[PDB]
């Protein structure tokens, strides 16, 4: 469960943004990128896994699953690899409701910054803030603290 | 000591890599960028911001130190921005250190990926998961839960 992240592909200003979500505390990373190719979710991947102890990725479709240079960065960076199917229902919903969030709190910010990628990390800074108490952050260093101890 | 950071910058092939040290840990974030302006270190330490609970950064010099836009970026994200001036001399050599040997891991990497920024990357992921013993990725986690708690 500590190592365990979840990618996301969502649209906005005819853009792609990319999103990691670590499962267990609702921490994100993103970036936005033109198009979802597999050489950007590679690269995107190797950023995560330097910064985080992942050890389990569930890709957000088939294409990044099959992908080679995905599986490349996966293999490199010590990753598993795994579907992204929602086996529990609840799943779906939950990454719905959170691109939704999302894309509200760029909506708030977006006069504040001439480029949606400047948006778009005010987002990740103010999704990862929120106390809801703990924030998304704390929980995340604490979750992989008590796994380290 | 927990939310403090130290900006670096160092070059390579003609180009910029821009560094953030979480100074009590050794762990680092790192982006390869054209040039160093006050633009790109702003959008850097947004990131950088919203990914790690990040108080206080020294600068890396006296052009960012006075720049209007990462003062806003320091200003929007709650960061104290303060000068990179080594009162205590062992800093300058502790940087210059880890220069050296991230462009060493970059050297080592170099022909695995065809971009810089890629070999960086590989670099960041080296530098924090290896161990000295912890790593510093084990470190900063432990650093950070040990405030929260
Ligand atoms: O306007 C932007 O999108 C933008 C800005 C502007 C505001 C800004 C950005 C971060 C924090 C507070 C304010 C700055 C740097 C950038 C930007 O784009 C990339 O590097
Ligand atoms: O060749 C690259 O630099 C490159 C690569 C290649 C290898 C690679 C990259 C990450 C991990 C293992 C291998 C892949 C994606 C990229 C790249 O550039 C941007 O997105």
């Amino acid at each position: 469960s500590p190592g365990i992240w979840q990618l996301d592909c969502t649209h906005l200003e005819g853009k792609v943004i990319l999103v990691a979500v670590h499962v267990a505390s609702g921490y994100i990373e993103a970036e936005v990128i033109p198009a979802e190719t597999g050489q950007e979710t590679a690269y995107f991947l190797l950023k995560l896994a330097g910064r985080w102890p992942v050890k389990t990725v569930h890709t957000d479709n088939g294409s990044n699953f099959t992908s080679t240079t995905v599986k490349a960065a996966c293999w490199w960076a010590g990753i598993k690899q795994e579907d992204g199917i929602p086996y529990n229902p609840q799943s779906q919903g939950v990454i719905e409701s959170m691109n939704k969030e999302l894309k509200k709190i760029i909506g708030q910010v977006r006069d504040q910054a001439e480029h949606l990628k400047t948006a778009v990390q005010m987002a990740v800074f103010i999704h990862n803030h929120k106390r809801k108490g703990y924030s998304a952050g704390e929980r995340i260093v604490d979750i992989i603290a008590t796994d380290i101890q």
